[PDB]
């Protein structure tokens, strides 16, 4: 589905973002080059704070987007969850985790996957409660649900792929999400279709939202 883009600002370079000196080196120690469409119109509103909604196809850079966002916004001496990303699947979630851990590796930010037969992760959670979460709907919510996750310092909530997330059965456990974090807490919602369900989340979910429109 089709949404119209509403923002101004345009970056064409990662030196002009703002970002903190070993945010940036992280950045470039891992490989990315320059901003892609998606990065250059979206990171700089979701730093300073705003609701996003971007539609963008696969392929087009949206991971790094939110990851870098997200990591520029850690309180990094705050030993507490800050910021939650869910993905529909648990390939993709630990796909995320992985770009976040590589860039915030150069930042002493930490990142934590919460996904589906090992839960020995359910205890160790218990060194350090870290600064990301990303995870599956039903296992964010499940240790929400069981406050192994505490939403207190939860002031960024991500929602990458939501039209996926919604077609596997996750509504329930995403809107569940929403009511335990703090009425606070911004929200980016990313998806490369925008059906009126999707659509309905942004309405119940975010306020004067940037509105972001990739082209394929």
């Amino acid at each position: 589905g089709v949404i119209e883009s509403n923002w101004n600002e345009i970056v064409d370079s990662f030196d002009d973002m703002n970002l903190s000196e070993s945010l940036l080196r992280g950045i470039y120690a891992y490989g990315f080059e320059k901003p892609s469409a998606i990065q250059q119109r979206a990171i700089l509103p979701c730093i300073k704070g705003y609701d996003v909604i971007a539609q963008a196809q696969s392929g087009t850079g949206k991971t790094a987007t939110f990851a870098i966002s997200i990591l520029q916004q850690i309180e990094l001496d705050l030993k507490a969850t800050q910021a939650l990303v869910l993905a529909p699947t648990r390939e993709l979630a630990q796909q995320i985790q992985k770009v976040v851990m590589a860039l915030g590796d150069y930042m002493g930010a930490s990142c934590h996957a919460c996904i589906g037969n090992v839960r020995a992760e359910v205890q160790k959670l218990q060194m350090e409660a870290p600064h990301i979460i990303v995870g599956t709907p039903g296992r964010v919510f499940d240790m929400l649900n069981r406050r192994y996750l505490s939403p207190k310092y939860i002031k960024m909530f991500v929602l990458d792929e939501a039209d996926e997330m919604l077609s596997r059965g996750f509504k329930d456990q995403i809107y569940d999400i929403f009511q335990k974090l703090n009425s606070n807490t911004q929200v980016v919602l990313l998806s490369a279709t925008m059906p009126s369900d999707v659509l309905e989340v942004t309405k119940k979910f975010m306020r004067d939202p940037i509105r972001i429109l990739v082209k394929k």
